[PDB]
């Protein structure tokens, strides 16, 4: 429609920021798309490629997401609402998977990093996905900085919303691990209200959300519509001030555009 896209870009002017939008309607194969080509720092979005990656591996080594891994005190950085319950202990690859994309545990994610070989590697793993867009240049907390203009660490809402609908309802993993990775998505406890706050009530979402600087607001998702085909749904905006405030409210006002006769 030309009503919404009247209705996004009124949504970024009031808003201030700069907003990407993509959502893929898998009823009917359709693609809603605002600035859908342009780069955004993915912030705690990336967990999701990084989680997914150890999926992969695990396809040819049973027993990986079994395997356990050191938490130290010097891993710690600055947001580790799991990890933090276990330094000197060990986690599993399992449980450092559901906790960065549940709690989006920051030492769970570079936990997830080190151990398929480093963003390098995230990176190439998107690219034998078929993803040329996305990026990992960093590890956490860096990754996050999100500068205007910088390219580290950012993807498209094009590229990332095709990625997750092949990850999530395609074939990019095989049948145990996609349905785990779905599984640990539709148990994110942390995206209330971003996408999630713009659907009804009775929708299930599994969704990764991402928070950064320049006040970057992400949120990616699988969302089962009442009685209706997956739509993938990504969400980005970024803010001009290095120190604006998050607006999941502004998340929420475009899933709720974008969804509006569904
Ligand atoms: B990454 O983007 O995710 C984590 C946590 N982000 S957060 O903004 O601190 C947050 C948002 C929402 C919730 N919630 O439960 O609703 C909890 C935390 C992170 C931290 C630091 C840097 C990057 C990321
Ligand atoms: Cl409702
Ligand atoms: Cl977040
Ligand atoms: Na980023
Ligand atoms: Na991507
Ligand atoms: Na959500």
């Amino acid at each position: 429609t030309a009503d919404v896209q009247q209705k996004l870009a009124e949504l970024e002017r009031q808003s201030g920021g700069r907003l990407g939008v993509a959502l893929i309607n898998t009823a009917d194969n359709s693609q809603i798309l605002y600035r859908a080509d342009e780069r955004f720092a993915m912030c705690s979005t990336s967990k999701v490629m990084a989680a997914a990656a150890v999926l992969k591996k695990s396809e040819s080594e049973p027993n990986l997401l079994n395997q356990r891994v050191e938490i130290k005190k010097s891993d710690l950085v600055n947001y580790n609402p799991i990890a933090e319950k276990h330094v000197n202990g060990t986690m599993s690859l399992a449980e450092l998977s559901a906790a960065a994309l549940q709690y989006s545990d920051n030492v769970a994610m570079n936990k997830l990093i080190a151990h398929v070989g480093g963003p390098a590697s995230v990176t190439a793993f998107a690219r034998q996905l078929g993803d040329e867009t996305f990026r990992l240049d960093r590890t956490e907390p860096t990754l996050n900085t999100a500068i205007p203009g910088d390219p580290r660490d950012t993807t498209s809402p094009r590229a990332m919303a095709q990625t997750l609908r092949n990850l999530t309802l395609g074939k990019a993993l095989g049948d145990s691990q996609r349905a785990q990775l779905v599984t640990w998505m539709k148990g994110n406890t942390t995206g209330a209200a971003s996408i999630q706050a713009g659907l009804p009530a009775s929708w299930v979402v599994g969704d990764k959300t991402g928070s950064g600087g320049y006040g970057t607001t992400n949120d990616i998702a699988v969302i089962w519509p009442k009685d209706r085909a997956p739509l993938i749904l990504v969400t980005y905006f970024t803010q001009p001030q290095p120190k604006a405030e998050s607006r999941r409210d502004v998340l929420a006002s475009a899933a709720k555009i974008v969804t509006d006769g569904l």
